[PDB]
């Protein structure tokens, strides 16, 4: 099964975290991963034109100013081309995706990476994904903050149950 993971708005990291805050967007897709990672001569180079199609993703790089297309290519040259044969479904599932992350806090969200905030005393959650995973710069015992929703826990379900 994929893992479908995304960058979360955050003023207190530097990068695409920061990005986002200032352009007021909340969740920014990052990547829809199969086991298989892509390795050698793509199929096909995906184009600037092709990676603009999924709209609302932004970029890792300050390079292009945070728009695209460095981490839309990459995702495509590492996860895309041996895994979904053709740009063309890729573009539209990573669109879909997208335009879901873009509608509010998703289903399942659970906390991947965090800056801990000593200020407000939160995780304030910089990468989350739809499935749990072990945490990365999470505080033991503290609420977490998702793109300003406040969880309890790394998750927003219930993960016994
Ligand atoms: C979003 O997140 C960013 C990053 O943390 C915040 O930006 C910081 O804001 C503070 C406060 O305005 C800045 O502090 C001031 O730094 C001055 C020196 O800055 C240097 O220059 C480079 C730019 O080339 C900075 O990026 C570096 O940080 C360098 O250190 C410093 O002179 C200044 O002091 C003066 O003001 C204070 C009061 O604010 C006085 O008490 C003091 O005596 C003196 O007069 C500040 O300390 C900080 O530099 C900014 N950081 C960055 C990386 O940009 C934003 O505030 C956050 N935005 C929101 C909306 O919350
Ligand atoms: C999770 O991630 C996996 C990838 O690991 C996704 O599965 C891929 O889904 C895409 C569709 O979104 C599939 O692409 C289509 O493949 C056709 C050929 O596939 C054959 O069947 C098996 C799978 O049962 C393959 O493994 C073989 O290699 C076979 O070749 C292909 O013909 C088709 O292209 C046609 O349509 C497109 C437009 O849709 C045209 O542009 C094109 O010219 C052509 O007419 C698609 O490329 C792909 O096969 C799937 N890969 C695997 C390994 O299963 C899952 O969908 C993801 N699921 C979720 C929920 O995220
Ligand atoms: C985007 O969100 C929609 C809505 O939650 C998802 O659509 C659901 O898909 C499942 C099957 O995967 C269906 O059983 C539901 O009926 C659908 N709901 C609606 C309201 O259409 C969709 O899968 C999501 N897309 C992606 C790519 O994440
Ligand atoms: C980004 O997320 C924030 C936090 O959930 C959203 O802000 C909320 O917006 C509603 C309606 O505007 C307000 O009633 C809430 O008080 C806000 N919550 C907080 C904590 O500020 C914001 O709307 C989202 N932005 C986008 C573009 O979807
Ligand atoms: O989608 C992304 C890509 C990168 N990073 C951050 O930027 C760092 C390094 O930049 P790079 O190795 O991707 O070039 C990563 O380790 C991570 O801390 C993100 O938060 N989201
Ligand atoms: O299945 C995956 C693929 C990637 N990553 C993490 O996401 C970041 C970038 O993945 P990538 O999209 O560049 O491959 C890396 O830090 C990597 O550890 C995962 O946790 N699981
Ligand atoms: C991409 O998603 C947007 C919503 O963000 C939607 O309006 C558009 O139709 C989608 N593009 C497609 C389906 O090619």
């Amino acid at each position: 099964e994929n893992i479908t993971q995304w960058n979360l708005q955050d003023n207190g990291t530097e990068g695409i975290q920061r990005a986002m805050f200032q352009r007021g967007v909340n969740r920014s897709l990052h990547g829809i991963w199969p086991e298989k990672i892509c390795t050698g001569v793509p199929s096909h180079l995906a184009t600037d034109t092709e990676l603009k199609a999924i709209h609302g993703m932004m970029d890792a790089s300050e390079k292009t100013n945070y728009t695209c297309c460095r981490l839309q290519r990459h995702e495509w040259n590492k996860h895309g081309w041996c895994n979904w044969y053709n740009i063309e479904p890729w573009i539209l599932l990573m669109n879909k995706t997208q335009a879901n992350l873009t509608e509010g806090q998703p289903l399942r969200e659970c906390a991947v990476t965090c800056r801990y905030d000593r200020d407000s005393d939160l995780n304030v959650v910089t990468q989350a994904r739809d499935s749990p995973t072990p945490l990365t710069g999470c505080k033991k015992g503290k609420n977490f903050s998702f793109a300003g929703i406040l969880v309890q826990g790394p998750c927003n379900f219930e993960i016994a149950v």
